[PDB]
């Protein structure tokens, strides 16, 4: 079998992407965020606090014909930028583009934070990551890719963002027309429970490579690219004015300035990512001080090659018994 959903931008910044989701019988279609970073499948529900709601599509388990209460499983997860959300646990089915699972835990939520009621386009998260990580207790759960492998004509996804464009999440194939040149694979690493792989090195705009090991993660629920301090300092010296910014929170740039590309090697492949991907845009309304889409890991503890990076290239995600990541060009 095989899967292939278009993945949509949520604003003109390209925050995130939604990609719709059919739960149960009949379908209820939720655009969630995949996200290569996490493991949980996890939807605002009509158990969620009516307060933490504001404009998000509900899955109702009790409307579908489908649905089984997991009994005595719950769900509770913190993520990286100090979000969180908890619940309980039902199995359903979920289609993505045409692929099918049976008995797919979809985790109902109880409560959310803040910053997930306040993003009325996102109706949930859809992780990608390695079952490892899924939070359902007692009994850990598999993701919707772990699910539906043995099912698939190959046992890979691809992720194809686009720059302030729809893209495409693929399941069970690699669309030969939708890249350029060749698809060069990389070995990963799952020890951390992530799609974690080395980059060969960098260049800023026109400049010579840089050699250099890069250890970081793919991933398609983080918006920007976090490198190191030393990496992300050589890209925006290049950039006349512009500073990091600790009351922002990090490298600001002259909304008038025109941004140097950066390019990130997949052994010795080399992805360019435009300038303009770089630009997130005024730090607040009707400023002239624009947030940059390259900043630094530090204080993260891993380096994250989110959409920023990601977006530039035909991402390959290849869950053979030997996990590898393809990049090509497109
Ligand atoms: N999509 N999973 C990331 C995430 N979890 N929560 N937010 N992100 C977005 C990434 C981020 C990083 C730093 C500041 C803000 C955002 C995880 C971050 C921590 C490492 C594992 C992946």
């Amino acid at each position: 079998s095989t899967g292939s959903a278009t993945t949509t931008p949520i604003d003109s910044l390209d925050d995130a992407y939604i990609t719709p989701v059919q739960i149960g019988t009949p379908a209820q279609t939720l655009n969630l965020d995949f996200d290569t970073g996490s493991s949980d499948l996890w939807v605002f529900s009509s158990e969620t606090t009516a307060s933490e709601v504001d404009g998000q599509t509900i899955y109702t388990p009790s409307k579908s014909t489908t649905a089984k209460l997991l009994s005595g499983a719950t769900w509770s997860i913190s993520y990286g930028d100090g979000s969180s959300s908890s619940g309980d646990v039902y199995t359903d089915t979920v289609s993505v583009g045409g692929l099918t699972v049976t008995g797919q835990a979809v985790e109902s939520a109880k409560k959310v934070s803040s910053s997930f009621t306040e993003d009325s386009t996102i109706d949930g998260l859809l992780g990608l990551a390695f079952s490892t990580l899924n939070t359902v207790s007692p009994t850990q759960q598999k993701t919707f890719f772990d699910n539906a492998k043995a099912s698939l004509d190959s046992p890979v996804f691809t992720a194809d963002l686009g720059y302030h464009a729809p893209g495409t999440y693929n399941f069970g194939f690699i669309d030969t027309t939708a890249y350029t040149g060749s698809i060069t694979y990389t070995a990963v690493s799952t020890k951390q429970g992530f799609w974690e792989w080395t980059s060969t090195g960098y260049a800023v705009g026109s400049g010579t490579f840089k050699s250099t090991s890069i250890d970081g993660i793919a991933d398609t629920g983080t918006t920007l690219l976090y490198l190191p301090a030393t990496v992300v300092s050589a890209y925006w010296a290049q950039v006349s004015g512009a500073k990091s910014s600790s009351s922002v929170g990090g490298y600001v740039f002259p909304c008038s300035a025109t941004l140097p590309s950066f390019t990130f090697g997949v052994g010795s492949a080399r992805i360019v990512i435009p300038g303009d991907y770089i630009d997130f845009g005024p730090i607040s309304t009707g400023s002239s001080s624009c947030f940059g889409g390259i900043q630094s890991s530090a204080g993260i503890g891993i380096n994250i090659f989110g959409d920023v990076a990601l977006k530039a290239a035909f991402v390959v995600f290849n869950g053979a018994t030997t996990p590898t990541l393809g990049f090509a060009s497109k």
